């Protein structure tokens, strides 16, 4: 429950210096106030970690991720700008620039409907900026979804247009932002090329085939993770709509391409071994499948190019969703493509 988190009152005063105006959202983890600094006037998003001493340790690596990767840049490179930490008593505080709505909140002001696709091609061109220069810092961001992709614009300035909808072609009603500008934040999981590469990364939604079928994993995930985002941008609903490794795998064989039979057979020497038929190299479905419904589930599935409708995208698309994490493109390359020109 969000009880749990770190309890406030409109008026206190965090440190000697931060005022608590509101909430702006909650995490797992921590709880993120509106502040303003009572010695500068400017304002300040405040995330609160939790009481919890394993929550203080990850807490003080992602302050130490994000002190690295500050940068000069205008638009500090799409990256949430850091300025800096303090403890409130047993509570660890990091100090971010106030941003306004995640993207995903916007598909849910709506209606779940996706954005228009001129609106998507300056979105993924920033997110592309963000990506690129993680690219050249070697950091894997590893919790790529539209929750972490910010609004530049904290004041979150729209206005109604219409748009014929992708599935029917119904003329419909959604919000056009202002500001196509957006901020990377959620770097408590990143990890740089050199540190520790944990087994399960991503939410699960999100998650790499590579990471499932326990292959390893590198910043290439991160690429795959940025292509749910985008099918999500443009449709307003999940990809990958399911809650187990299993299903995700048959999804994936459903809606892009056949998993590559050498991945198949690297599998079957990690722990994606449960997932693999060893004798035939395929997947082992339906047979290891958890109910009807599931099945029914994954048989619904259409594939990527009867979802997405134009062509320069579903090529684009295409490009990313590669289930091998080796022909993946990088996303300087990406920024080359005729969908960005
Ligand atoms: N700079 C910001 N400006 C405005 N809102 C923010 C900002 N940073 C975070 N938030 C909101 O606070 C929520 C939690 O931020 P986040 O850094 O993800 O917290 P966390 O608990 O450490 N990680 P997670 O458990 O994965 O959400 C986000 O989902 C945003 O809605």
């Amino acid at each position: 429950d969000e009880i749990v988190h770190f309890s406030w009152k409109k008026g206190m005063l965090l440190n000697n210096a931060f005022l608590v105006i509101r909430k702006m959202g909650d995490g797992t983890f921590g709880r993120v106030l509106l502040c303003q600094h009572i010695d500068n006037k400017k304002y300040y998003a405040v995330k609160v970690v939790r009481n919890i001493k394993k929550y203080t340790r990850s807490a003080k690596i992602e302050a130490d991720i994000l002190k690295k990767i500050q940068n000069d840049d205008i638009n500090n490179n799409n990256i949430v700008k850091y300025h800096g930490k303090f403890m409130y008593y047993d509570h660890m505080c990091l100090i971010f620039e106030p941003l306004g709505p995640s993207l995903y909140e916007i598909i849910t002001r709506n209606n779940y409907n996706g954005f228009h696709i001129e609106d998507i091609k300056l979105y993924c061109i920033e997110i592309l900026k963000a990506l690129n220069y993680l690219r050249k810092m070697s950091l894997t961001h590893t919790d790529l979804k539209p929750e972490n992709i910010l609004l530049d614009d904290p004041y979150f300035e729209k206005s109604l247009i219409t748009v014929r909808r992708v599935t029917d072609g119904k003329k419909i009603q959604i919000y056009r932002t202002k500001s196509t500008g957006i901020k990377l934040i959620d770097f408590g999981c990143a990890t740089f090329k050199s540190d520790y590469h944990g087994s399960i990364i991503n939410t699960r939604q999100y998650r790499a085939p590579e990471v499932i079928l326990n292959l390893g994993w590198d910043v290439s995930s991160d690429m795959w993770s940025f292509g749910c985002v985008l099918a999500e941008l443009y449709t307003g609903s999940l990809l990958f709509r399911t809650h187990e490794h299993m299903e995700h795998l048959a999804m994936m064989e459903s809606i892009i391409q056949p998993i590559p039979k050498n991945m198949l057979y690297e599998a079957t020497k990690t722990n994606g071994s449960k997932y693999v038929n060893k004798d035939e190299l395929k997947l082992a479905w339906p047979e290891n499948a958890s109910s009807i419904n599931s099945i029914k589930h994954v048989k619904k599935c259409l594939p990527l190019y009867k979802i997405i409708k134009h062509e320069l995208f579903c090529d684009f698309l295409y490009s990313i969703l590669q289930i091998d994490p080796t022909l993946r493109p990088s996303p300087a390359e990406l920024l080359k493509h005729k969908f960005l020109e």
